[PDB]
DNA sequence: ACCGCTGCAAGGAATAGGATACTTGCGGGCTATATGGCGGCGAATACCC
């Protein structure tokens, strides 16, 4: 498995694309429609940054990863996911949220 | 005390011979598209509920 992957839970086709400059990532993505992370194509970041000229980040590749990891906090990200593995739901989400959280613990 | 003369250079036709500009191949010096191997296994999709 790939430590960054499971870290930052993202599939490893789209950090593998972010990677290598064929695409670009959302840092923060607030006050806006999009999310945390979202991907976007070339043009979908020209056409999202035309509409929303605001102050909306998203970069492309290692800059874009680093500033992603350095950007989060670990222990309360521990809380949020026990929380959530507290039940809903123990079928593969429960060995999925177990693996992610022993990396973060 | 004036002049036509001789004579002494300047520019044409025929030969030998070195200097010297020109040409060339190199030697080292440098830079920058496969197609007869399986087996196990675990993660990552696919699927049809």
């Amino acid at each position: 498995p790939s430590r960054i992957g499971l870290l930052l839970d993202m599939p490893l086709r789209d950090i593998e694309r972010v990677l290598y400059f064929e695409s670009y990532v959302v840092i923060e993505g607030g006050m806006t429609n999009l999310e945390r992370q979202q991907i976007l194509t070339e043009e979908q970041y020209l056409d999202a940054l035309e509409e929303f000229g605001d102050e909306f980040d998203a970069k492309m590749g290692a800059e874009a990863i680093q500033a992603l990891l350095k950007s989060m906090d670990l222990e309360q990200e521990c809380e949020q996911l026990r929380e959530e593995l507290n039940e809903t739901n123990s079928e593969t989400k429960r060995k999925k949220l177990t693996k992610r959280i022993k990396l973060l613990e």
